[PDB]
């Protein structure tokens, strides 16, 4: 049965539809097939990880992150350019402890989760802590919080009774954000409410770095290894994202569905990316 243990939820081993038919999902995203997926036990953090949490890594290792030896990560253009995706500015110094680049701290958001995280950070972080990251069939079926094939954490209504359940982009992207569900920017690991195995901000907020290599078609195809403790293609050049974020928005990624799923760069980072952990019991 579930249940919970520190900061963690146990999830018990069992069987789950992954994946989506959204019909306006993006064909390289490879949301489909929707697929029956068996998976072992596993805890899985409830919040995704915090700038006190990451603050304390750092105190403890001395760990430079990848933006920070690099010199400049990805922030979003109104909080001071890719082509495809203009709102995005290499922003020299913005790295977690200067989210916006030079001028910004973190010191009012202590327990929003860190950003400007790669990939590597994380991993860093996670083996310090004991723990690893979860992969991408592990976070979707604690996203989906025992829900069959719902559009969202919480069932199928994004606003279920006018209420926000998460931190997203409301109005006209990428010009006004009118801050409906609180927050023009990040939001606290443990804002709005939990699912259904008690995680928090699975959908919104930052997306999650999960532990399998970014494949659109990999899983297409039914054999043990993609649907029994699916673990990713054995190599990639981009690790996979999981959750959308408070930028996303239904006018242009619409990735803010529990089926969604993108990829970086392992060494990359951004104001709008971080991470949870998870653990074998
Ligand atoms: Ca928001
Ligand atoms: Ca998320």
């Amino acid at each position: 049965n579930l249940y919970f243990q520190g900061h963690m939820v146990a999830i018990p081993g069992g069987t789950f539809r992954m994946g989506g038919e959204d019909p306006d999902a993006f064909p390289e995203d490879g949301e489909g097939p929707v697929r029956t997926v068996r998976l072992s036990p596993f805890l899985i953090d409830r919040y995704a990880v915090s700038n006190r949490q990451f603050a304390a890594f750092v105190k403890a290792t001395g760990y430079v992150t990848d933006a920070e030896r690099y010199g400049w990560s990805f922030v979003f253009h109104a909080h001071v350019v890719v082509p495809e995706a203009p709102w995005w500015v290499a922003v020299p110094g913005a790295y977690w402890k200067a989210p916006e680049g030079p001028g910004s701290s973190i010191t009012d958001r202590p327990n929003h989760p860190v950003v400007h995280v790669s990939w590597n950070d994380a991993v860093a972080y996670a083996t310090w802590a004991g723990k690893r990251l979860p992969t991408e069939a592990e976070w979707e079926m604690a996203a989906r919080g025992g829900l069959d094939q719902a559009r969202y954490p919480w069932g199928n209504e994004l606003t279920p009774r006018g209420r926000h359940r998460c931190n997203i982009w409301q109005g006209t992207f990428p010009v006004h954000d009118t801050g409906e569900d609180g927050y023009t920017g990040t939001a606290p690991v443990n804002a709005f409410a939990p699912n259904g195995y008690g995680l928090y901000n699975v959908a919104g907020n930052v997306w999650e770095w999960c532990a399998d290599w970014w494949s659109a078609d990999w899983h297409a195809t039914e054999s043990p290894a993609t649907r029994i403790d699916p673990r990713g293609p054995e190599t990639g050049t981009a690790r996979v994202t999981k959750g959308g974020s408070f930028l996303c928005h239904e006018s242009y990624c619409n990735r803010y569905r529990v089926a969604a799923r993108t990829c970086n760069t392992p060494d990359s980072s951004a104001a709008h990316t971080g991470f949870r952990c998870a653990a074998d019991p």
